């Protein structure tokens, strides 16, 4: 069901057939310098660490600080050999594809594909703003937004990291940011906009308080347009030479064009005196740690057989069923703190959504901001019990037995299970390391293992020729066309990262419909932050919609960038565009703590190479490190897993025992471990010149739309002693009918006196309380009257404290406010009428139980609500009078709302949500706290029916710290 | 450090050289009804399994109840010959000692220690009540307490179902209890008593009532004095003599006493005929599945080593040492939530305590109520992670290498640690069998282990014979004589358990000063319930004090009843009186879910066998039972371990392998486990006729308490606009003091007008928000000026809701209800100056900012409290810019502080009361001023140490409900 793609394939330049053993550092330094290609690798990658190697062989680079230039160079020897990770100078990047017989040799050829350090470009940018502000357009930062008397940023950048700033929300700051929204505007038109209004006695005021937005980023420019995203050399120029009287930047920036087409065209390992020229323009421009990025493109076409297309989708299909077992998850925590907050029925602007204090916060696990009121860690379920007995046991065996861990031992398991069956997953991209073992050619999954991000891998590289744009297209293609059928909208998220070092892994080609910048614009069509909004659907999943056109939103982060640096909103807009269940793999969870992990196998396929975990506390000092590897029987040559890389280590190399025992100590500094991991030979498999490369690959695998827009505080929030009074009073479960028989009615009749009405309702949360609800003439005398029964009642222990709360009304859920009304006239009938029939339950002498008046009042509602019909009725019935009594008043109220729902075209959709209200919240009132027995006193009913067919320029600025 | 005590000796009667194996289950039946002792074990522990062998083997046997007869049989059979757990017939008890030399032969003879069923006897003294009432007479069930208009028990028994019962409070409940209050009073006398103060004609209501009281077991009649604890013959009989006049049930009973003594003098074995007599007479007078308990006792000497106290010891020592790392427990936990609720300076009584909607609940782990609003698994500490990080990689070293796993690896580790700590651990009983391997002598734990409850194994013992008595009580003594020095009155909780087919577990002989009782009564000096409060040490430690005497008290329960099958309170006033750590090795919690685990070790002793699960699931196709415990390397011999019975099996023996075939596949239908455990021999130790005896030893190792009963509801609790209005103000961190800037003047404005008076306070937990207490004339007036400025802040979106909440006054906390007023008062001047404090750290042209505000607000605070006399604040500091003080506000304030200070003064303070009120009203100042972070506010103190030392009818009723448990 997996179908798998063309792949990249990334491979190592240099060949690992040449790679020599060292015994001395010294000796490394000397071979490192005579070694043409290495050393115009490390000038690219790394330039300070290059220039510290200059100054070590010009005699006086200090000598504290040697070893360090020592180790670093080593472990750069090492990454420049081994490790066929994709990144400038080190390896190349290309297309493999499957077909019916294997192809190992690289015939194609090596292409630089080059760019700015965009570290470097945004200073520049910055440098740039700071000079000609006043020659220069802004536009609104999109990030900002107004909320209360304050505008806020989603994020902060112009800081030094600890601080996030907001200001006041001004006349002139309205002015200025309506006048800058979907428009550029010359600095000089801005200023003018707030004189033309507030007088020109005023430009000064203007002219700083403008400078103060272009500071705080509130406004970028006109330079930061499509600077990140889709940039162009010849439009940046354009832009700069215009405000560029002095040709101060124009000028080199021109020769660093030129130096850089001509790098382009030199060979690798002879251009290190070009690339030299190329540092010193740029480096005399402004400084940076980083100049230059580029990614090695390549013209191969590596081949995979049939047996191997198939082994890998194999894999792909058993990866996906193990998610099968995900039940539950803190996304789910989440949609169920929103479904009680917000009905089932808003839909809720996103930056209100996770405000802590006005709306939710952010789920559990997120952290920018991490939430700030308590909260206790939500169960989730990412595997069964009876599933982790299995992977326990399957791992208590392979040890005892010194055998591999089989992980296909649980693949029925996985397919046969089911259940509700929907396939929610809807691609892969895995990541495997080639690699042997006996001769064999075998895959191997990285630590990595993969995501569900389809084009993930590939973005970065997607601009850097016509055929690899088409590849990213080609994988992109599947959610696109799925977006287009399901008449959703797809956006990028393009951003300027927090952190500026992290700048260079941001980018993308948008292949997306539109685009939601923060702190930068582009060309594409964007979507205001502000006109996001955030609703549930009817099978209960988040969905994004736009307000101003009503469309629905996925939006996507189409990188390597990790995907929990965002701010919450961000990270959530992601999360609800993907299913929510890959990510997990239960043996990864549950085999962690173990410092010592066999190799994990699938199908010939290696999921995991096995582990060790190697402790401080162990080295001793009758127990050397050499003589604690072999005790753990760690082999000859092994990887050390710092974080998502890995060095080489062979336990014969006297410089690699060395390193060992350095990280074994800084570990031990902080009560730590390190991670051992075993090695494959991994160097003779792709070949080029008749020499084998170090490769990994990349291989990808492929209704009533309604929703209310959220209403005001303002509008629903009913305060006490308005219109309303609404207590919370604490009553233990076993005791509220109790309340309810020998307390409320007394309660009515005074409430009754005031010619007003009262609803009630049983709650659970927090602690077991029943919630009244007053409408009445005089609220406030009604209280007092009231407060004397309460007294008694806290006298007798059957309450304990009371709260006077405001009266939240569920507009949406009943239609308008109009058709709330009458919901609540409903609501107080019902009540009214709720004591006698629980006298009557719990009379003896006759009869009734309660389960039997449960389904006569259900059915008395169905009649009234539809007209003693019975074809509305089961219809309705089909997709979850006679006594006097009092209900005279109830079937009254029953019959306006119904009116009032035709008077207004009502859809039949609306109709049927607001009369399972309804029935919900009598079954609330008659009996407890009710789940799924409301399915079955409908599903009881469907049977019965059955069978009868001028200071505004403050700009307060303030700052927080984290 | 710990000592061991002369220690129980538990063995078989039956020696097990004469077992024999069986091959078929007819067999087995057939070779047991011509078995002499095996017939009489039999009919003595289990009757209903006696007769139904006895239905079977004459045809009568329904064949589905067939199955079960065999299992049954053949598994009481492998007990009576395996299994040294004492109990009835099968083995005996005897006193243990060490020497210089072990002796491991049982000279001694063998004698009957019988009581009559717990269940048997309470049944029937039920019955009585129902039948001579009239003729008796009644006390107050201590169970009982008063709650609201209700009266609830502790727990109910009359429930013949899984139903709780309680009744309406009435004057006539009220009359009756206090008048049986203390003692007992003739049916007649409590009577008179209700109609003597509501008339004549009531009194065939006050006989019925008081029937009620009695059916429902409100009320205890004088038959049940000691009727459990201290049982007599005589005592007993002469009682039922006064009020049986037809000689209905006193002709028979001195039948059974009589059937039963004569049955002690006789042999084991010979008596199956003397037995079913004792039986045919009780069950006429009444029917139970059970009539008699034997406990058999026995004279003999077995003695240990040197070598042997010392690996005993040694033991001891190492699993003591563990608890060393047992951090924070679900008692800590509570004991937090106690002073969230309550702070450090009320006692609460103990069933408001519990209460989940008037108190706090229960422990998280408790369960006889398992609380039943919402909460989430507390963080416990019991080991640390570099803990469980090397158990973890000794279980991953032991498997790998086929070896034990040795404790012994970690005894520096826990010995080295802590050592600046007294150790709460004040002894423990240790269980163990006595086996071999390589015709070697080893020691083996239980999976019981022990635990930290002295005298708990011999309790039950105890009264059986003087040399028993004497033993207990020496064990007991540690015990006692610690609480005499510490001025501490103990308790046992005396109880009928709730569960009524337990009774003849609760038996245990009373050694403590007084005794709390639970639907029974004793002559002893007794508890009441409802007397019982509960506070918290100046160490933050809990303690129980009875209030009518003010004396401290710890419970005891010394027996081997499940610790966690009691009423939430019970088992609260027992946890508390010992220390909250022993209970949880690390390794059994660690290693707990692994599908095998290698044998523990340490010194010789086996901590642990190893232990394998083996599940239902794996039995499918080509996959056989036999085949899977070899797979699994299972040994030849095993044990299967259900609960506290483990059962022998041999692989070779085709019956034990039916046996297993059976277990596993009831575990397949419920898709769970079976344990399997290894074999120790463990047959031929201790002898008696020169054939051995299956053995196991139990072994026994070894100030200012002031503090307020809580002040009621009614007097503590400010309802809504009555003296005092409460919002709480939702506001998050970051804004609240732009609140405090920019509306709370305005607002304090407002109450100003009226002529009252405002404070404050910051919180965080439920979400962020600001408490506003308001005192004024016109309350509501107040509240509709208030409101216009709060709309305004929700519009500016920085305050999002507010509740009127009651206010409950801290009265302990800060002295009297007048102490109280006058904190009050400074509260309130306190909160006046705030805002202009905060606008001075908040104005630029100052340089002050928020840390030199405080410290010299701090600093102003205590020279007028101190009376500017330097030489005592710094004395009080040691247990731990003029515009300010020329600011308006602030002399109200230091008015305030000193008008606190003379009612102080005035009513006599004890120095320390005064310290900590001072105290807290500077940590609310603080609250006001900065945010509520804390700890990094006693580095205030510090600071300002350097300051000073630098200036050198129808309520007849019975309401009664039943809930559903």
């Amino acid at each position: 069901s997996f179908k798998a793609q063309p792949f990249l394939v990334r491979n190592t330049i240099l060949c690992p057939n040449d790679k020599r053993s060292f015994t001395e550092y010294t000796q490394v330094i000397e071979t490192v310098s005579k070694n043409k290609v290495f050393l115009e690798q490390l000038l690219l990658a790394n330039p300070k660490l290059y220039d510290v190697m200059q100054k070590y062989n010009a005699g006086l680079l200090k000598k504290k600080r040697v070893k360090k230039l020592f180790e670093s160079i080593y472990k750069y020897y090492k990454r420049s050999y081994l490790r066929s990770t994709p990144f400038g100078l080190f390896s190349e990047t290309s297309i493999g594809v499957f077909s019916k017989s294997s192809q190992y040799k690289l015939m194609g050829k090596t292409t630089k594909g080059i760019r700015l350090d965009t570290q470097w470009l945004i200073r520049l940018v910055h440098k740039m703003e700071v000079d000609f502000s006043k020659k220069l357009s802004f536009t609104r930062n999109n990030a900002n937004y107004k909320f209360g008397d304050r505008v806020f940023q989603v994020y902060t950048i112009n800081s030094s990291e600890l601080e996030e700033v907001n200001i006041k929300y001004t006349n002139v700051y309205q002015i200025i940011s309506e006048f800058c929204e979907n428009d550029y505007q010359k600095y000089e038109d801005i200023c003018e906009t707030v004189t033309l209004c507030y007088g020109d006695e005023y430009r000064e005021l203007s002219e700083q308080y403008l400078g103060s937005l272009i500071v705080n980023h509130y406004l970028i420019s006109n330079l930061q347009k499509d600077l990140l995203s889709d940039f162009s050399w010849n439009t940046f120029l354009t832009k700069v030479e215009a405000i560029d009287e002095d040709k101060k930047y124009i000028i080199p920036l021109k020769k660093v064009q030129k130096f850089i087409q001509e790098y382009s065209e030199i060979e690798i390992g002879e251009g290190i005196e070009k690339l030299k020229e190329i540092y010193q323009e740029m480096s005399q421009i402004l400084e940076n740690d980083n100049y230059i990025q580029i990614d090695l493109i390549s013209d191969s076409e590596i081949n995979f057989d049939v047996k191997q297309k198939q082994q890998l989708e194999h894999l792909a299909e058993f990866l996906g069923n193990t998610t099968k077992s995900v039940r539950r998850t803190y996304l789910d925590d989440y949609k169920d703190k929103f479904i009680e907050k917000y009905g089932v029925d808003q839909e809720v602007q996103i930056t209100e959504l996770f405000d802590s204090t006005f709306g939710i916060g952010a789920p559990y696990n997120y952290n920018h901001p991490r939430n700030d009121f308590y909260e206790s860690e939500p169960s989730t379920l990412y595997y069964s019990e009876e599933e982790r007995e299995k992977y326990l046991s399957m791992y208590v065996e392979a040890v005892k037995n010194h055998n591999v861990i089989n992980l296909d031992d649980l693949e029925s398991h996985y397919q046969k299970m089911d259940l509700e069956k929907k396939s929610e997953l809807q691609g892969l991209e895995l990541f495997l390391n080639l690699a042997k073992e006996y001769e064999k050619d075998i895959f191997i999954l990285g630590d990595i293992v993969g995501n569900n991000n389809l084009g993930g891998a590939s973005g970065r590289f997607s601009a850097l020729s016509p055929e690899l744009t088409s590849y990213h297209r080609t994988i992109v293609d599947s959610v696109e066309r799925e977006n287009e059928n399901k008449e959703i909208t797809s956006c990028e998220i393009v951003f300027l990262p927090e952190n500026i070092r992290h700048a260079n892994v941001m980018h993308t080609s948008i292949m997306r419909r539109k685009v939601l910048p923060f702190f930068t614009s582009t060309s594409h069509n964007e979507v205001l932050l502000t006109n996001i909004y955030i609703g549930i659907d009817e099978k209960e999943k988040f969905y994004a919609r736009d307000i101003s056109t009503q469309e629905v939103l996925k939006f996507y982060i189409t990188s390597m960038y990790n995907k929990t640096l965002f701010s919450n909103e961000l990270r959530f807009l992601y999360e609800i565009s993907l299913d929510d269940k890959f990510g997990n793999l239960p043996w990864e969870l549950i085999y962690r703590d173990f410092d010592y992990i066999p190799r994990l196998v699938f199908d010939e396929i290696v999921i995991s190479p096995a582990k060790w975990k190697i402790w401080g506390r162990d080295v001793n000092s009758k127990m050397t490190i050499r003589e604690l590897i072999q005790s753990k029987e760690i082999p000859k040559e092994f990887y050390i897993v710092n974080g998502d890389n890995k060095v080489y280590l062979s336990q014969k190399n006297p410089l690699d025992m060395e390193i060992l025992e350095s990280a074994i100590k800084k570990s031990s500094k902080r009560k730590d471990f390190i991670e051992l991991q075993e090695y494959f030979e991994d160097e003779n498999i792709i070949n080029k010149g008749e020499k084998g490369r170090v490769a990994d690959v990349v291989v990808p695998f492929i209704r009533a739309f309604i929703r209310e827009k959220r209403v005001s505080v303002e509008r629903r929030e009913k305060l006490p002693f308005n219109e309303w009074l609404y207590l919370k009073l604490y009553i233990s479960i076993n005791r509220q009918n109790e309340f309810l028989l020998s307390y409320l009615p007394d309660i009515q009749k005074i409430v009754a006196n005031l010619g007003g009405n009262l609803f009630f309702l049983r709650y659970t949360d927090p602690k077991p309380h029943i919630r009244l609800r007053i409408k009445c003439s005089d609220l406030f005398l009604a209280y007092g009257s009231i407060l004397e029964i309460l007294k008694r009642s806290r006298k007798n222990r059957i309450m304990s404290t009371f709260d006077i709360s405001i009266y939240d009304q569920e507009v949406e859920r009943y239609g308008g406010f109009d058709t709330l009304e009458l919901s609540e006239a409903i609501f107080c009938a019902d009540s009214k009428i709720i004591p006698n029939l629980l006298t009557l339950i719990k009379d003896t002498n006759n009869d009734w139980k309660v389960d039997d008046v449960s389904i006569l009042v259900n059915y008395l509602y169905l009649k009234c609500f539809f007209q003693n019909d019975n074809k509305k009725i089961l219809n309705f019935l089909n997709l979850v009078i006679f006594y006097d009594k009092n209900f005279k008043e109830l079937k009254h109220a029953i019959k306006n709302l119904f009116l009032k729902m035709i008077a207004q075209d009502f859809e039949l959709q609306k109709v049927y949500s607001i009369i399972d209200s309804i029935i919900h919240v009598h079954n609330n009132r008659l009996i407890g706290i009710e789940r799924d027995k409301e399915k079955l006193i409908y599903y009881t009913l469907q049977r019965l029916f059955v069978s009868e067919e001028t200071k505004d320029f403050n700009l307060d600025l303030v700052s927080v710290s984290k």
